[PDB]
């Protein structure tokens, strides 16, 4: 295949890499070989959260001119889900050149059915960075206005870029009173609703545990949530 999704947000706190974590290992839990990359260069945190604790090789090094991208690829204790890890070292921050991105990562369109982007939210170099690195997005947001509002812009910004929209997610629903419902929300984003992932404690526990809830905890609202989501992502090709 080759399709790079970009996972995105206008505000941050709505579940990003959550979402790239869950949504990978539900996709190569249906055979489909991925690679998980860790888009947030300022404060990596995807590696973690998918059980790869210390590699060597990191996407900074790649971004450094260092390392060529193929020895920053491991594999994670989940079938089909590969990752590309960033370093959490000031310095490396400071020597990955993010304008690489869209080149180094691209050039791994052939070797993987889907390269989910986890993108650091706002619209500053490195975030645009990683989101400009994908062709395909995926809008990550919370049932709040201001929330969104802004992740809807950011939709247009990377619409005009050439990036197709595949529509939005509405996580942590269920978690106030005051939560805009689904269609509500839906004909607000004016993208598809691809799905609904309730406020979860097993999504948290999944964090934690560097094992995404989707097979942490595989009966859990949230981890069925996304196997749907899994499905809806697939479906649109
Ligand atoms: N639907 C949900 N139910 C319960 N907890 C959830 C959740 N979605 C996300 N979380 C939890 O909220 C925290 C923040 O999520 P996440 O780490 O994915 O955010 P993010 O990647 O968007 C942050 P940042 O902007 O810094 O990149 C995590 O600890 C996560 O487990
Ligand atoms: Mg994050």
């Amino acid at each position: 295949m080759g399709r790079i999704i970009s996972i995105v947000s206008g505000k941050g706190g709505t579940g990003k890499t959550t979402v790239t974590a869950n949504l990978s290992v539900a996709l190569g839990d249906r055979g489909r070989k991925v690679l998980a990359v860790d888009g947030d260069l300022t404060m990596a945190n995807l590696s973690l959260v998918l059980g790869v604790d210390d590699p060597d090789v990191t996407l900074h090094d790649v971004l450094a001119g260092e390392a060529n991208v193929e020895d920053a690829i491991y594999m994670t204790q989940f079938d089909n889900v590969y990752v590309l890890p960033g370093a959490v070292d000031w310095e490396h921050v400071l020597k990955a050149d993010p304008r690489k991105l869209p080149e180094v990562i691209k050039s791994l369109k052939d070797k993987f059915d889907f390269i989910l982007i986890d993108c650091p939210a706002g619209l500053q170099l490195d975030a645009m960075s990683a989101m400009l690195s994908g062709e395909e997005a995926l809008l990550v947001t919370n049932p709040e206005i201001s929330c969104l509002t802004d992740t809807m812009k950011v939709g247009i910004v990377l619409k005009k870029a050439g990036l197709a929209i595949l529509g939005f997610v509405l996580n942590r629903y269920g978690r106030s009173d005051r939560d805009i419902p689904p269609e509500a929300a839906e004909d607000v984003m004016e993208v598809p609703l691809l799905a609904v992932i309730p406020e979860d404690p097993a999504i948290r526990e999944g964090t934690l545990e560097g094992i995404p809830a989707v097979k942490y905890k595989p009966e859990s609202k949230g981890a069925k949530a996304f196997v749907k989501l899994a499905e809806e992502i697939e479906k649109l090709a």
